[PDB]
């Protein structure tokens, strides 16, 4: 991708061979986890778009996962060139024509094509725009992998804490729906989906409070609870 | 390698250790799979006959896929050579002559006269064209090595939809066929060659269906695909 | 991250790849170990808020404990909107604004607004008060110890003398608890919990006696207190 | 060895090491193996002649190997101080010595001399002649590897055609000898040592027909072969 | 740490994440050898208090030693304030404010200061001091280490001279105390807790031989079943 | 040690703690092979005495013959301190004082002086010394590890001789004597230590032709002993 900024204009150079492993070592280990979309993000450095769709294109074992984020990438780019085509027809010398939907992925366009976009005229952000349609894809994907949905957590009788407070958080992680109306039903869920035990424990600690508070309480008795009458 | 750009006109630089090393590795872990096809692609930086030639003479077990390679570039060569521009026999003085289909193997050129005719007059296609030979005896070499075919992926009675399209996923890279093809065909094999319970939930969604809203469709309904007519 | 003053006015670089492998790597093996908090300090250079944040995001199957942590940044966000300066909306021309509770993270602030008010105009520590919120939320992390009390520390008769130190010094990781108490508790505590083969060498040495002068005396008692052989 | 033209005036650069590490587990995993030629030449940037007398020197075990290549090396610089052009004793005062066929070796040239003949006026490729002189020692060495022969490849009744490939592979590359004269052999080694079942399906393509048609008629046959055809 | 002259005035680079994983790595292979001294001194380069501090704070097994190298500081701290460069009343404004004991230490100065005096007025030696403070609390940790004291090490009825030698040297190397006493029991020492059949070599090579000497008599005796052959 | 050329006059910088890592697992996986001794050279970034003796100071598993190693470089500084250039003593003010032998050196010698007279004239070769000083104490420490010698080694009665020659040249590396008296006897040596077996066929190859065709003809032999051969 392009990089350096301080030794004057930027250089486009290939992502590193002990990057380019990492990143085939950390889908081999991590595969479907929504752990690694920040991690892509974190290498997405200089942003373009025919070093992302090489990134893309040299997956290992899960591949089928990637030709569903390829259907994603094509309805994604259709999307916003039929939502922006203002430009299209008819425009003056000296400028290059300006990137549609489908000139923005890899696949389409030519590599000196798209440096020049990035830096000869006022920056097209063509490296972002990609880059969200495939942390969007991303984030559709995950959502195959899922093995039980938010009120599909039943709890034994014997079952920790850790366990239960783990497994929520996880299952949260693949929700994307709003965070304020996910607050207000986390509230109302953690003694309904508890096992008696659990929930004698959240009934005692009573309404209010925060995460530590609960927390501090639950790691002062651990594991599966405690066995003697409440009433 | 030939690059450079920023701190002045390009030069011929040595190959990484690093990616000499990691081309070796990835030979030993995974040589025969198609997701290495495109680590050919991106590791061909800076494209030098001489130093490309290095990673069909250092590779091991898979030697007779690789003398496949070899006669695959003469047979492209022998095309560039006859059926693409010939050029005349005389040469004008100064001229860095147009390379014939000898002249693009690094075992019947030297490296100056190489690094000569892609830096001193407009740029001649000769890395292009070398990774494009070597690309086109990479993509039958898959043919060579499949254990299995596209229409032999079945769904067992008791087999999960993610194995099943897992398999035909992975078959299909072998073909090396077009986007056109792939397109049209993807839309009817997946129910076709599914088990009576699969095809039965693929049959009630019918015509006007994308590959998401199947795919979509598939998570809620889960496993081997559910029974019929008993609920 | 943001580097660079002397040697050229500063640039605005990405987290090494190396040290989110080194990140990934260390919970995986060493999860909430106290030895992480000053590693997790040293790696957090420049202390850029939405970059800092990708490394609280790339945390795996512990997203619970990171979810407290991110509660503890909400929270010490909210108190520094209530009990520090409260800043008025209206502000002089040719200004960046500066800082709100919310503005400190990087969910609701822009990074190149961020950026701006980070340097261009004298330094707000943004990243600091930001960096000692996270650390504070690291304080809070010694809670997920399961049973860990060196109140109820107890030393075996045919457990050596060596695995008691290790034991307390262990659990005196997870501190929290003023000098002054320390200091008192130390004393007595020592000798009270030690297994008494040993406990008769601690009371023999009695009172005055510093840890190097009980260290440098129990090497000599070998193993729980007295043991054949010193090769 | 020395490197730098862009930048100004070529500087001697120490060797890696990393690459010299990389260089030591080749020699103990790949010991006599015919690969590690390209990589030898491959890997070395610049072959300045007492840096490349460091790596000869810095061998494990296969001592023996590098001391036969080392008198290789000193019959062929004898070769080249008689058949080659000689330099005569007499000369005018003002030139660097033109070096005789010990020099071309560090072990009689001194190393700021040497790099002295490779740049105080027209360079005398003495690196590339040195590398040539290694290349011959190392043909020597893969016959020494050799522990079966080409017409000794024979594929058993239960032995699968690809591991007669495999050791026919393995053996040819250290074979030696001229490409026309090889390629009329390889028709006649094909039936010689191909197995009844395997040897049937070669005879029915016959001569005239590619490797690649030959790896498809026994791909679709599998195995060591079966009675019959197979269907 | 602290580095740059030629191309500006020094700047306070961050801590090798390389330099923290090898500290972490060789506490985990050999957490008490006396080869970790002197590789401390190596990758303590630029010598800065909190990097320093960090190294320490990062220890996990053994971090009862660094403990006691945490008071080791503080004592020596407490005996620099009392008697070395000592500061009286208040001084004029407009200076680095003549460090005391606390001074010295992480804990006790900020980046600014710490650096600032560095960078402004003519290089001080306190991180030097804070380095030699370090030292002298890893010598002690080696002094409390050590499993066998001087006088301990003999030589057994079938013992090699080579392992005699080598627990010598070993014990030597965690011995801390005068190297004149060092230099003149080394020639008296190993005669006389060595077995008779190597006792009476020893004696018979005649007082004053060095340990090259001894070692090259002792080639002669060697290994397992030495009968001695002195007349 | 002093290092830098293109951006700028010599910078006094640190060895990479990864390559210091490295020779630390070298001394615990390779403790007498002589294969370290040409490493040293290469690794020689820079010859500057202090980081030089740093590397012999981080020495844990054969300290007795690092010890005599050290001793005898203390030794050839005494010999040039008499041998070699003494000088006078007195020094002209105005000047970097030049070093006496003893002070070559790291023991005696301070870090700003040291590269002081590497820097203001014509560097004084100290860094060259003290690298062929410790060179000659490796030599001494192959010498001491020696099992056998020359004569002393014969080839056993069901050895082949490939394990003898092996035998013999790794031997050979640390005999200490000129190449003319190792070339001399080689011609000898092989002929009168050949087993019965194997003399039958170096005796029927003779005199005249060189070891490369004893060899060569000894490639077919078929190992140790004269079995009748069947394929």
């Amino acid at each position: 991708p392009i990089v350096q900024n301080l030794q004057g204009q930027m250089v486009h150079q290939a992502i590193s061979p002990r990057t380019l492993n990492a990143w085939v070592k950390v889908v081999e280990e991590k595969a479907f986890s929504p752990e690694v979309i920040p991690m892509f993000s974190a290498l997405s450095e200089g942003a373009t778009p025919q070093d992302l769709n090489t990134m893309l294109n040299t997956v290992g074992g899960h591949q089928a996962a990637m030709q569903m984020l390829k259907e994603t990438i094509n309805e994604e780019a259709a999307e916003w060139d039929r939502l922006h085509p203002v430009h299209a027809g008819p425009i003056a010398p000296g400028q290059m024509r300006e990137p549609r939907g489908s000139d923005i992925a890899g696949t389409t366009s030519t590599l000196q094509e798209q440096i020049g976009w990035m830096t000869h005229n006022p920056p097209i952000p063509v490296g972002e725009i990609y880059k969200r349609w495939i942390i969007l894809g991303l984030n559709k994907i995950v959502r195959m992998y899922s093995p039980t949905s938010i009120l599909d957590i039943r709890q034994g009788p014997k079952e920790p804490f850790r366990d239960y407070v783990d497994r929520f958080y996880k299952t949260l992680r693949a929700e994307q729906a709003s965070q304020e109306v996910k607050n207000w039903m986390t509230e109302t869920l953690l003694v309904q989906n508890a096992n008696p035990d659990c929930k004698t424990i959240l009934k005692a600690l009573g309404p209010g409070a925060t995460l530590e508070e609960m927390m501090t309480a639950c790691q002062g008795v651990g594991g599966p609870g405690h066995k003697a009458r409440v009433l």
